[PDB]
């Protein structure tokens, strides 16, 4: 599913991401924009052999199981395929664990390089 911007904002808010670990909703929407272009089905292979999955590009080395990643820990106890669903619940629940792990949203490279320090509230402009 390719979410609309305000559609994704509303889903993320419903699931409690707005201000989670202190990160306002626009941070999460901006992260999803630049990690996946709002596409729940996005997958990208990494140099280390892991893959990033879903709307928030969750990594198969630490967080989800894809059956082909050396050193996998599956800390979010979930198949990586579950992070590609049109329902963002599993991605949200795993993102909550990731952002609590110590480095905050810096775990999302696209957030760090393209959202951090910017006017992120622009990402929820026009949204109810």
């Amino acid at each position: 599913k390719v979410f609309g911007r305000c559609e994704l904002a509303a889903a993320m808010k419903r699931h409690g991401l707005d201000n989670y670990r202190g990160y306002s909703l626009g941070n999460w929407v901006c992260a999803a924009k630049f990690e996946s272009n709002f596409n729940t089905q996005a997958t990208n292979r990494n140099t280390d052999g892991s893959t990033d999955y879903g709307i928030l590009q969750i990594n198969s080395r630490w967080w989800c199981n894809d059956g082909r990643t050396p050193g996998s820990r599956n800390l979010c106890n979930i198949p990586c395929s579950a992070l590609l669903s049109s329902d963002i619940t599993a991605s949200v629940n795993c993102a909550k664990k990731i952002v609590s792990d110590g480095n905050g949203m810096n775990a999302w490279v696209a957030w760090r390089n393209r959202c951090k320090g910017t006017d992120v509230q622009a990402w929820i402009r026009g949204c109810r």
